[PDB]
């Protein structure tokens, strides 16, 4: 078994914590702790390869960049969570990547861009725009929904692929 430190990122309400709680507890946060260091780790099998998945759930921009260096430096990969309905996410998701290149000290970093909230009926950022970043960054683009729970794990699994490749 291998330990995969999955460092999740988010502007706050993009669904970062929603994807984690789903991939771990599998449910919609109705009264869970408001952001904490109590990271989680689930055991799965990537293409017939049993390995551990330690998904770290950080805070949503609550003044703690100092710790961001401790996690990012210890994270095997990064997952960019953006809301198709919230254009704000697409904004922070851009600068967010720049933070990784700094810590990792290299443009080549294993990460994935997921589009949470793919169930809502009021999307602002079309797949085209979301693809621009994934195509410009050279990373995969997956769509999921914490509410309906569609291809949720599909987004996480993709991360393991990027890492393994590197
Ligand atoms: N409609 C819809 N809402 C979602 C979906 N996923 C998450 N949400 C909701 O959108 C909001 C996102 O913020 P929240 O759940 O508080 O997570 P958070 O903001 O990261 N917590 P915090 O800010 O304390 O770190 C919550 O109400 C969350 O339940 C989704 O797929 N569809
Ligand atoms: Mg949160």
């Amino acid at each position: 078994m291998t330990e995969y430190k999955l460092v999740v990122v988010g502007a706050g309400g993009v669904g970062k914590s929603a994807l984690t709680i789903q991939l771990i507890q599998n449910h919609f946060v109705d009264e869970y702790d408001p952001s904490i260091e109590d990271s989680y780790r689930k055991q799965v099998v990537i293409d017939g390869e049993t390995c551990l998945l330690d998904i770290l759930d950080t805070a949503g921009q609550e003044e703690y960049s100092a710790m961001r260096d401790q996690y990012m430096r210890t994270g095997e990969g990064f997952l960019c969570v953006f809301a198709i309905n919230n254009t704000k996410s697409f904004e922070d998701i851009h600068q967010y990547r720049e933070q990784i290149k700094r810590v990792k000290d290299s443009d080549d970093v294993p990460m994935v861009l997921v589009g949470n909230k793919c169930d809502l009926a009021a999307r602002t950022v079309e797949s085209r725009q979301a693809q621009d970043l994934a195509r410009s960054y050279g990373i995969p683009y997956i769509e999921t929904s914490a509410k309906t729970r569609q291809g949720v794990e599909d987004a996480f699994y993709t991360l393991v692929r990027e890492i393994r490749q590197h």
